[PDB]
């Protein structure tokens, strides 16, 4: 009754997808974690760039747990992902991320292993740092992944576990984490950990010092590990 020939872009764009909710919690960390992330974030140490060591170990352990998982699961050999590491850095929005395909995390493994339990070697680690020890001794006491304070302002997980739906946990210290069911995009098996770096800590977007680093803290990774870097304009 009212002929058309051709219509605007506006009055053919399709009416948005229903909007999710993502149901999100709010923990505090166990008393010695908080304690150790004062401690990290607020004190210099000569030797920072051992976070990215830890954050790789991390995901050699999550990617070596596939191997062994076939054993009483042989589904996961049927998976076509490569097992691996990806590091992203992004000078645009002054992120580093560590990518991997390993089994990633449920969201009690998110709650229970990145917060809320004690590790035994908390406060022995906090004495050993306040007798001069190297921050580097840290994974030798169960806490490393709160070595990434060292570079980072604020952390932000992406990860999903066959057994669960993909979540994302995120802090910036000062007490508390969340956790949040994540509904954007999916990543697959694994887990991604979204460095957002202070000001200071730039040089870890520059691809000669990620190299240096990998090289000179991470050569028996087990997997291949790869660095994207964005084409110059
Ligand atoms: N990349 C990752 N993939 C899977 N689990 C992880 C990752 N990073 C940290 N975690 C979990 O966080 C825990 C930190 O202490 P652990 O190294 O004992 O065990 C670690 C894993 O359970
Ligand atoms: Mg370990
Ligand atoms: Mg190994």
């Amino acid at each position: 009754l009212v002929p058309r020939g051709s219509h605007m872009p506006e009055e053919t764009q399709t009416q948005d997808q229903p909007m999710e909710e993502e149901e999100v919690e709010t923990f505090a960390f166990q008393a010695e974690i908080a304690q150790l992330m004062s401690l990290i974030i607020n004190t210099f140490y000569s030797n920072k760039e051992i976070f990215l060591r830890e954050l790789i170990s991390n995901s050699s352990d999550a990617l070596d747990k596939i191997r062994y998982e076939s054993l009483t699961d042989p589904s996961k050999l049927d998976s076509g992902k490569e097992l691996h590491i990806n590091l992203i850095p992004n000078k645009q929005d002054r992120t580093l991320t560590i990518v991997d395909t390993g089994i990633g995390m449920t969201k009690a493994d998110l709650i229970n292993n990145l917060g809320t339990i004690a590790a035994s070697g908390t406060k022995a680690f906090m004495e050993a740092l306040q007798a001069g020890a190297d921050i580097s001794m840290i994974g030798q006491f169960g806490v490393g992944f709160y070595s990434a304070y060292l570079v980072a302002e604020k952390v932000t997980v992406i990860t999903k576990h066959n057994d669960d739906e993909q979540y994302a946990w995120e802090s910036s210290a000062g007490g508390s984490f969340t956790v949040r069911t994540d509904t954007g995009e999916p990543m697959g098996r694994g887990t991604k950990v979204i460095l957002h770096l202070k000001e200071d800590q730039t040089e870890y977007l520059e691809e000669r010092r990620i190299k240096e680093i990998v090289k000179k803290h991470s050569q028996f990774i087990g997997y291949p590990i790869t660095l994207f870097v964005e084409k110059e304009r």
